Formats: C-alpha cells, sequence, structure tokens
C-alpha cells in the first residue's frame, strides 16, 4: 500500500507506465523474500508476483495485495508480462539496466511488446520508513550485542577466521538471517587493510583487531567496526604504537557525527572527519569513504565523500566509519550505523569508541 | 598451460580475438581468488591479468604465465584493454553478456576500441580437472560431516535458525570458508517449501526437518539435502504422516542415480526421477528439476531438468535431489553430488538416505 503507493508515484515522476523489477534488493518489499529468481510488475493499477514452484507456497502467504502468478515451461516471464501489458495496453516499461545481464535485457528488448527504458527506482530506498528503520534496529542490535560477545571471546592465539566464525554463530543465535557481507578481522599489520578478511592469521598479544561485520535481519543490514586491543600480560593501550592514531580516528569520527542533522549535504560530512586526518598529517592513509547508506543493502547512496552533493534528511541511515591505515605497522577503524533524526543523528550502537581489551 | 590452451581452442571455435573475463567465477582459475573486481583478458597470443593494489602482489607472485597490470586511476580497464587491442590488432572482443550488465555492457562497447561480442566460456567448466574433481571431493566431505553432526545434535525444543547456526559453524570448524548458500532447514509443515530458509519454528518430536546446505571449500562448493526426523517419546519412521511419501522420494532420488553414466542425456536422468515420483501419484507436488552442476558455482550446467539434452561426460558433477512437498503436512527432499564416472556414477556423500532419527 505505501510501497505500491511510492512506486507509482515514482513511475509518474519517471513517465513510464509500469516497471519491471528484477533485482533482488528490489524485490524483497514485495516477495518477503529475497531471491535471484521471480519478478515483479507494477503498474498504474496492479500489481504482480511471478515465482516458480520453489517460492510459490512461501510466497503466497505474504502475497496479500498482488496477482499471483506460476513460472513454468508453459507460463513464462514473456507470456505473463505479455498478458499484462496487453490488459493495461502498457506502452512503455521500466527495467534495471544496471541489474539485468546485457543478454536478457537484450532478449527483452526483442521479446516484451513495450518500449523497454533503462530506469532505477533504488533512489526510493533512500529515506526508510518506520517499518525498515526498525528492522535495521534490531539488526544493529544484533551486530552491537556480538561486539561484545566476542570480544570476551578472542584469546590470543586464536586465528581472524576463528573469532569470526564465533562471531557470526553468535549473530545468527541472536536471530539473524545471515551476516550482512564477508567478515572482517584485521589484526597487527592486518590492520593496515581496510578490507582485511579474516585469515587464518594467528592474533598476538598488544595487537589491534579490526572488526568489520554486521547482521543480516529480516531483509535488512547492519554494518559496525571496533578496533580492539588484543589482552596480554602487560598489556596497555597508552603504550600502543599507533595509540595517538586511535584518538586521531575516533576524534574525526566524532566530528562527522556530530555534523550530521537534517539539511548539512553529504561531501560536507566526509570533509569534516577528513580534515581532522589530514591536518594531523596522515590524509594518504585514509583511503576511502567516511561512510556509506545502508538498508537492504550493505552499501546504498548517498555516500559521504567529499564529491557527493546529496542534502541530508531524516529517515537516512549511514555509516560513519573513519579510519587511518599504516602499511607495515596497522590500522584503525571505528563505525557506528547512524540515524538520521528530526532533531539531529541517532547512533544506533552502544558499544564504546575507547580503547578497550579482550577477554575477561 | 592447458587452462589457457583450451580457452584458446575456445576462442578459435568461436572466431574472437579475445575474451575479457569479469565474472568472479571465470576468473577465479586464472586469479586463484573470488573477486568482482579485476579482469582477465586472454587472447591467442597473451594473457593477461587486471587487478588493483588489494590484490597484485599477491597475485603477481602466483600467476605465472600471464602479464600482469595494476588497476589504478590513472591506468584502468580502458587505458589497458585499448593498449592490447592496440598492440595485437585485436578486432573481436569477446565479454561475458550473462554476467555485464546492461548498462556497462554499453559503456564497454564505446570505450574500447573494438567490437565486443557477448560470449560465455562457462562450457569449459562443465568437466572438472582431477584437481578441482578432489576439492570438490572434499568439499563434499565437509557437508557430509556436517550432516551426520548436525543429525546428533537436533533436539525437540530448537528453532529450525537454531539448528542452521550449529551446522554453518561446524561447517567452518572443518575447514569452509563459508556456506556455500544459504542454508535450508524446513521443519514439519514448512517442509512443503523446497527453498524454506531456516526460521523461527520450534522444530517438534516426530517432524521431518529437511535440511538443504553446503560448504565452499577452496573455492569450490558442496551441496547436500538430508531429511531427518526429530526424535521423540515413541516416535518412529513407519507411522509417519509422510513416510510413503519419503519413500518414494528416496526410491525417485536412486533411480536418478541409477541412470548416470557416459552418454546418458541429463533429461533421461531427470525421466528416471520424476517417472517414479510421477507414477506414485505426485506429479504434481516434484515442481522442480531433479538436479544441477555444480562446482566454482552452487548451480551450473547443465541440468537433470525435462528439457536438457546435454550429454553426459566423465568429470562433471551433478546434484540429484527430487522431492515431494505437501501444503499443510510437510515435504521431503534428498539430495547428492555425484561425479560422473567413466564406469558409471559415484556418490560422494557417506550419509545414508532412509529415514534417520536425530539425537542421542
Ligand atoms: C567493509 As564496509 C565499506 O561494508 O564497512
Ligand atoms: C537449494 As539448492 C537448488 O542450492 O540444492
Ligand atoms: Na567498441
Ligand atoms: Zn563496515
Ligand atoms: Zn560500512
Ligand atoms: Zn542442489
Ligand atoms: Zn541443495
Amino acid at each position: 500500500s505505501t510501497l505500491l503507493a511510492s512506486l507509482r508515484d515514482w513511475l509518474k515522476a519517471q513517465q513510464l507506465d509500469a516497471v519491471l523489477l528484477s533485482s533482488r534488493q528490489n524485490k524483497q518489499p514485495h516477495l518477503g523474500i529475497s531471491t535471484g529468481s521471480g519478478y515483479v510488475v507494477i503498474s498504474r493499477e496492479s500489481a504482480h508476483i511471478l515465482v516458480d514452484s520453489r517460492y510459490y507456497v512461501e510466497v503466497e502467504a505474504r502475497a496479500q495485495g498482488y496477482q499471483l502468478h506460476l513460472l513454468d515451461a508453459t507460463n513464462t516471464l514473456t507470456t505473463i508480462v505479455n498478458q499484462i501489458i496487453a490488459d493495461e495496453q502498457l506502452q512503455t516499461l521500466g527495467f534495471e539496466g544496471q541489474q539485468v545481464s546485457w543478454e536478457t535485457a537484450h532478449r527483452w528488448q526483442s521479446e516484451l511488446n513495450a518500449k523497454l527504458v533503462s530506469a532505477t527506482p533504488d533512489v526510493l530506498r533512500q529515506i526508510k520508513t518506520p517499518e525498515e528503520v526498525e528492522k535495521i534496529r534490531l539488526a544493529c542490535g544484533i551486530a552491537d550485542r556480538g561486539a561484545e560477545h566476542i570480544r570476551r571471546f578472542i584469546q590470543a592465539g586464536m586465528s581472524e577466521r576463528e573469532i569470526a566464525a564465533e562471531l557470526e554463530w553468535f549473530m545468527r543465535q541472536q536471530g539473524a538471517e545471515k551476516a550482512s557481507f564477508d567478515t572482517i578481522v584485521a589484526s597487527g599489520w592486518r590492520g593496515a587493510l581496510p578490507h582485511g578478511k579474516a585469515s587464518d592469521k594467528i592474533v598476538a598479544a598488544g595487537e589491534f583487531v579490526t572488526l568489520d561485520f554486521g547482521a543480516l535481519y529480516q531483509g535488512y543490514c547492519s554494518d559496525m567496526t571496533r578496533t580492539l586491543l588484543v589482552n596480554g600480560e602487560g598489556v596497555s593501550a597508552e603504550s600502543h604504537l599507533l595509540f595517538n592514531v586511535y584518538q586521531i580516528v575516533l576524534q574525526a569520527q566524532l566530528a562527522a557525527i556530530s555534523a550530521i542533522r537534517p539539511g548539512v549535504r553529504c561531501q560536507q560530512v566526509d570533509d569534516a572527519a577528513r580534515r581532522v586526518i589530514t591536518e594531523a598529517g596522515y590524509g594518504d592513509y585514509f583511503g576511502h569513504n567516511t561512510g556509506h547508506a545502508i538498508g537492504i543493502e550493505v552499501h546504498e547512496d548517498p555516500r559521504f565523500s567529499p564529491r557527493d552533493t546529496t542534502t541530508l534528511q531524516p529517515g537516512m541511515l549511514l555509516t560513519v566509519e573513519p579510519g587511518i591505515y599504516l602499511p607495515g605497522q596497522g590500522g584503525v577503524r571505528i563505525e557506528d550505523v547512524v540515524l538520521v533524526t528530526p532533531q539531529g543523528a541517532e547512533v544506533l550502537y552502544a558499544m564504546p569508541k575507547t580503547v578497550l581489551l579482550t577477554g575477561e
């Protein structure tokens, strides 16, 4: 209803009669599941769901408000959509040109009785509805508890991968469908790798270990990073080589978060965090964006980047995750998911972002 | 290398001067890793790898036989490939039209100084090399032990989500990188959902519970289904509501395996399973294919489906997974990964497929 109204408004604004939704992320709200298979066709007057025998009985429960079509040998996308084009005399038909393969679009371009136009409805997902925000909250909540669990769990001698397995297992136990992306556990020198997926490297005492991870909860994602200190005998934060670097990052993260409220454009938030790191003399060791939107996918638009001029509004959720990465020494990243509120910004993680020790 | 020769034989047969490989699965044999980023360019005369700083040092070391190019701001897909097109006067360039989006292929066709032709090298992967067969053989092993473990682990009272967490965790602990796909755990009435991903539903005594799951091991996939009987007081197989249905499924599964040997068309294997299920009076509740090939991906070609006329060859690996799904009652599926052998067929799982009780 609200989902369908929002889509139809988009159709009119875009000069389109209907849209063929094929991407899993844009099909999920309608299907109640995330699948590569199946299609959703939305017209100004009707709503259709197309699935094969593998998903029919499962979708059928949730699919109130939709016309339900079985995909089989005789009944295909072509036969079904063409029937729909006929009944409502549809002239123009949208498709996700960034999600559909050249081959599939090309067959469509020849087989579909309408003018096919590459359009993307991804922009509608920028502002979340309360039901979505709530789902993301529990995703974020599941993540938040995982951080604490994994902090008590970590022992010098363990592998980065074991830590990830344990962390994911715990998230799963907390109701997660799975991790929202391949878990990053980057200890010691691997901390210099912003994308250091958990490896067989042994975690050692006195090392920083960066955990970047997240939960998929009912089709919505969380995304968190904490850089912890692997505890051992005579280990202290202030003695660490990268202690100042840690603080510079934590500060840059706060500087970006305090800069978030409705109305502020995205590039200014990156400017906030980046200038702190840059005037600290580490501008060249901050190679990625300050953050990214999040929702049905881990990475959505807009971006906290130097070039993104998108203006901020309540209902948006974005990550704030600056970092400094020093090849040969290690690195630090600290990430929060931030919900934009009418008043300002709201952090959905309770986990402290100071230097914490593992174990005990 | 045989890999490059086989590709070059394919190039010749396809009448293409070169191919641009972009999909993670078709790059993996060349890169030794699985990434969305990066490209592999093979001509009749040369072999190239294009990766960014994240993978360059590790790939450049291992990737002997290739010309290595760094991807950065200055050196891009366009600048690098166009140089190669120039140096060897390439006329035609194949690209994976089923993996590259409509938008991306359009951009490439204009930015690249050659005629791009949608071609797909996926067929070279149908027959596995002894190295590949072994890796899959071991991937299957991890799943096989996981099934044995999870069967003893399951107790009435657990949720499907909980059972999945343990099964996934155990696979990791057994050396798996991760699950090859989202784990299906469908107990009682949810057993009527062929893709019923593990939910919060409690598994109850006397329920059938279907576990469909798999491991990603060394870049290759396993895929297994077992339907177990949840143990409880006075619970017995023969008394179960779906016992006959279970037996019909098991029978159809064996009949399909028995049909597998070099020379047989894939549709004939499907015919074997479907005829058993159909003659039993349950054809209308067996809506999906009998199986699929598996390798770098969980789903590959050919398919054990009514229409696939592909003839079986030694070194191919396919699943055999017929099922019967009864809305309101439950369902049964039994899945093996089967290696086509020189003489006939070999099942790579040791787990029994008769009705097994959980626990103890
Ligand atoms: C590793 As990320 C950009 O999903 O926080
Ligand atoms: C659930 As399957 C088609 O990957 O066995
Ligand atoms: Na061209
Ligand atoms: Zn993250
Ligand atoms: Zn992030
Ligand atoms: Zn399968
Ligand atoms: Zn399966």
